[PDB]
């Protein structure tokens, strides 16, 4: 109930929330069906439209009018945004040359540059170039301020997950808004775009920027707008708030536009109908900047122009139907469209089986346009598993397509030409970022980055301490003239042991054999020097990784590679090696096919054993430093040490062997050498974070050898590829992956073919940031370079996407 009989007089667009049942006068009262009886009359005036005309200049004030052109309007803060242009001879902001804003130029009483976030739904990144001719205000922001060529949304590339990620810095699995539609099995409640459940605060996790600001005494404008409030009124309300007395005035403001998404769904991303929505958004930017100019705030405010996601061409005819795969289609509930999520229709049905559903959906039709995954097997870069609202079965749908349960859902539940939601590396899903104002840089292009990083920067712009989030604070310092956040590298928690030769061969009873016993003064000294680290500068290029948790581990040096060997997990945490452009690939010699060698620096008790692999009929092993890339026949023996061995399913060894034997040398040829760091990952609870020893669900049969969920590699070279990776003077270039360690290659429909036709495709799908590997391993990389720390933070957030040019 709401007592709608109260009044909005003197309260229009009031900032504090009045609790039930008193009626409301704020931005969102319409959405809550709670506005006072007189809200439209007093607060949504429309008389005489939105623009001054020559004949209104100097007019006697009529409070009925939507905005004013009377001589008192500037003191009242309610002029039409074009007032000074029409009545006072001024220029539109867009017509002024851009001039660097070196310092804020703010009116007296302003404690900090205000932040205005101007958000656009469905604004695909390529609109900034493709629509530039019809968006002069936006083009001026972009060209004169700081801009990225695009900004990467979060998965799923839907509106509410992305808007809330912008506001919180968190992945959807952490903030809880994992889709526009959700079922939470603990609440037994459904969240939808339609209806009241979505208003319950229990859905909304983390801490959004307006709450961060408020808790730290920085006032925020009301954070969002009821859809029926016209854009012109939203801009006028923001400008009105900016004229409040100092003690009452917000420091952070948000505008949101439902366009171009609304038309893009109807017309497709480049429908000819799309020009007009782009012009109308540009005109709204122009109203804002003109309004700011009138208030003398156009060289004071920081403006962020940012979108939530792009828009792809999708039509009704490109729909896959689960009814063409499943016999039991009425026993499941599907959340449909550009992603699929499947769960049992009834919790009382004991004949629901997820394995049979996945199997029936796997590589069943030649051009099949979706792929099923259990959620833990989704690419780790999606960070889309650790929430009870994310169903165990997920369908990744190809761009341009939909999935639905049955055909009747598509015509009795056609018209649309655009949609979004797909994998957040897809080019059509990328969106926009421009920052303009005194705290942003001038005429500066920055590389693409992810929208999870912006919350920290918005906090930086407001002088706020961010709530804990998934950005990497400092990684976006290059967007900023001032207010940078200067992080310190985390402290190493565990220091390594450096074992020498401590064990004789016969102390080992590992069940391993090797044909290595065929036989000096200076030659033996030389190999003693390798074991003490004499080649470590060549193979450990950026320092050893720091271990940021408590554990017991050994550094092991070799001619061709260096490792940090865990005494607890019985394998390396990391193995580091450099491969020059000139390196040569060799075979594993016949007499060494099954060679595994005890490591006389590591006790039998802290070693793997070969008998466990013999007896585990599902599990084989591989090596982290590749035997194929040994520098000499003699150095090759080091690659068969038991301290370089890791458990690998035979299906995964197909993938791993091709990467090691073919791809590493390809990357070294293309990049002028590469440095590789490889290792295992254990994430059995799919939380994106390193497992402790007691979270491990699978061991090599009969042993304490834990089985990795994933294997990673970080592949670094010189950004200026005229310098070899091992003699690089400047910025670095990286690409990395986190490959699922699976017992089959059912993900790869073409896996019966030669690895050359499918392995690299698999690897590209599981591309990763160095930071993702950091979270999964408790390691900290790039500790010793000549590069600034914020630059290394940006390198660690880089994702190699393999999409062609935007
Ligand atoms: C991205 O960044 C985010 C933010 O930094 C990272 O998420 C953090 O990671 C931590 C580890 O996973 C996690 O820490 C836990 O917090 C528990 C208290 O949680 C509440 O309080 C906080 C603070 O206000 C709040 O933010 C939380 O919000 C979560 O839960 C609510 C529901 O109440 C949701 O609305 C909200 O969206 C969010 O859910 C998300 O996180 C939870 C986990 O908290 C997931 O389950 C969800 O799926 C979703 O992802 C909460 O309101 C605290 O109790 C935990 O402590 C346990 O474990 C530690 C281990 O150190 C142990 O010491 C304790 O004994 C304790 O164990 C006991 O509980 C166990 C579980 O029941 C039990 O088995 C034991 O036997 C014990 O009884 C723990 O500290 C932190 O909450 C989240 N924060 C957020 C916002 O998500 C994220 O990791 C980053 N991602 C990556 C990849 O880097
Ligand atoms: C301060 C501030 C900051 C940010 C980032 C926004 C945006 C633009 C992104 C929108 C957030 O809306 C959400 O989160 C929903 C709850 C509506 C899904 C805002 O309104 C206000
Ligand atoms: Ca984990
Ligand atoms: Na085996
Ligand atoms: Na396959
Ligand atoms: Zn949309």
């Amino acid at each position: 109930w709401t007592a709608t009989s109260g009044s909005c007089k003197g309260r229009c667009f009031e900032l504090q929330e009045v609790g039930p049942p008193d009626c409301r006068c704020d931005n969102l009262c319409k959405s809550y069906s709670s506005c006072c009886h007189d809200f439209d009359e007093l607060c949504l005036k429309t008389a005489r439209g939105w623009e001054c005309t020559k004949d209104r200049c100097g007019e006697v004030r009529n409070e009925e009018n939507a905005c004013h052109c009377s001589e008192d309007c500037l003191s009242r803060g309610d002029c039409c945004t074009n007032y000074q242009v029409v009545c006072k001879g001024e220029s539109h902001w867009v017509d002024d040359d851009c001039e660097e804003i070196k310092v804020p130029e703010c009116p007296a009483g302003f404690v900090r540059p205000p932040l205005i976030i101007f958000s656009v739904d469905g604004f695909r990144a390529s609109y900034m170039k493709k629509g530039s001719k019809v968006m002069p205000n936006i083009e001026k922001l972009r060209s004169c301020g700081t801009h990225a060529p695009y900004m990467r949304p979060v998965y799923p590339t839907k509106t509410f997950p992305n808007l809330y990620t912008l506001a919180t810095g968190l992945y959807p699995e952490s903030h809880g808004i994992v889709g526009n539609s959700m079922y939470d099995p603990v609440f037994d409640a459904s969240f939808h775009l339609r209806g009241r459940e979505k208003f319950n605060h229990r859905w909304w996790g983390g801490q959004p920027l307006w709450i961060t600001a408020t808790k730290q005494g920085v006032r925020a404008g009301t954070f969002f707008w009821s859809v029926s409030i016209p854009h012109e009124r939203r801009i006028l309300t923001i400008l009105q708030w900016l004229s409040l007395p100092d003690n009452e005035r917000p420091s952070v403001y948000a505008f949101y536009s439902e366009q171009p998404d609304f038309s893009g769904h109807k017309y497709g991303p480049f429908g000819p109908e799309m020009t007009n929505p782009l012009r109308e958004i540009d005109k709204t930017v122009g109203q804002l900047m003109d309004g700011l100019k009138q208030l003398r705030l156009h060289r004071c405010v920081n403006v962020i122009f940012v979108g939530d996601h792009g828009m792809e061409d999708v039509t009704c005819d490109r729909t896959e139907f689960l009814s063409n795969y499943l016999t039991n289609v009425d026993d499941i509930t599907l959340v449909p469209g550009t992603l699929g999520r499947i769960r049992a229709k009834s919790i009382n049905n004991s004949k629901y089986d997820p394995k049979t559903i996945i199997a029936a959906l796997t590589c069943k039709k030649p051009d099949q346009h979706f792929k099923p995954y259990m959620k833990q097997h989704l690419p780790k870069r999606l960070h889309y598993a650790n929430n009870r609202r994310i169903e165990d079965i997920h369908l990744l749908v190809d761009r341009r397509w939909h999935v639905a349960r049955k055909p009747l859902d598509v015509y009795k539940k056609c018209f649309f030409q655009g949609d979004h939601g797909f994998d957040n590396k897809v080019n059509s899903m990328q969106t926009v970022f421009v920052g303009y104002g005194p705290t942003f840089k001038y005429r500066t292009k920055v590389p693409p980055f992810e929208n999870i990083e912006l919350y920290n920067v918005m906090c930086d712009l407001l002088g706020l301490k961010p709530a804990p989030n998934n950005g990497t604070h400092g990684s976006l310092n290059h967007l900023l003239r001032t207010n940078t956040f200067r992080p310190t590298m985390p402290d190493e928690v565990s220091r390594p042991n450096y074992p020498g030769i401590m064990y004789l061969q016969s102390e080992f009873d590992l069940g391993c054999t090797c044909d290595d016993k065929v036989e000096n003064k200076l030659e033996e000294l030389n190999k003693r020097l390798h074991t003490k680290g004499s080649t470590k500068e060549r193979h450990l290029l950026y320092g050893r990784p720091a271990v940021l948790y408590r554990t017991s581990y050994d550094i092991l040096y070799h001619t061709d590679f260096e490792s940090g060997y865990s005494e607890i997990f019985l394998m390396p945490l990391w193995t580091s090696y450099t491969i020059s452009k000139q390196a040569e690939v060799s075979s594993i010699p016949e007499h060494l096919t099954n060679c595994v060698r005890p490591d006389v620096r590591v006790s039998p008790g802290f070693s793997q054993n070969c008998l466990a692999y013999k007896n585990d009929k599902q599990m084989s092993y591989g090596f982290l430093f590749p035997p194929y890339l040994s520098s000499s026949p003699e150095a090759k023996y080091d690659a068969f040490l038991v301290t370089n061995m890791v458990p690998m399913y035979p299906a995964f060894k197909r993938v791993w062997a091709y990467f090691q034997r073919v791809l590493v040398k390809k990357y070294a040829s293309e990049r002028n050498g590469v440095n590789v760091i490889s290792g295992p990952i254990f994430d059995y609870n799919y939380d994106g974070l390193r497992d402790t020893e007691d979270e491990i669900k699978q061991y090599v049969e009969g042993s304490s050898i834990p089985v990795p969920t994933h294997y990673y590699s970080i592949i670094t070279s010189c950004l200026d590829f005229t310098q070899p990776a091992d003699k690089c003077d400047g910025p670095l270039s990286v690409s990395s992956f986190i490959l699922p360690h699976r017992p089959d290659n059912d993900e790869s429909c073409n896996s019966s073919e030669d690895e050359s036709k499918w392995v690299e495709e698999l690897m590209k799908m599981h591309t990763a940031r160095v930071r993702d590997i950091e979270h999964l391993t408790g390691l900290d990389f790039y500790r010793k370079t000549s590069r600034s720390y914020s630059e290394i933070l940006t390198l660690k957030t880089y994702l190699h996407t393999y999409e062609s040019e935007i």
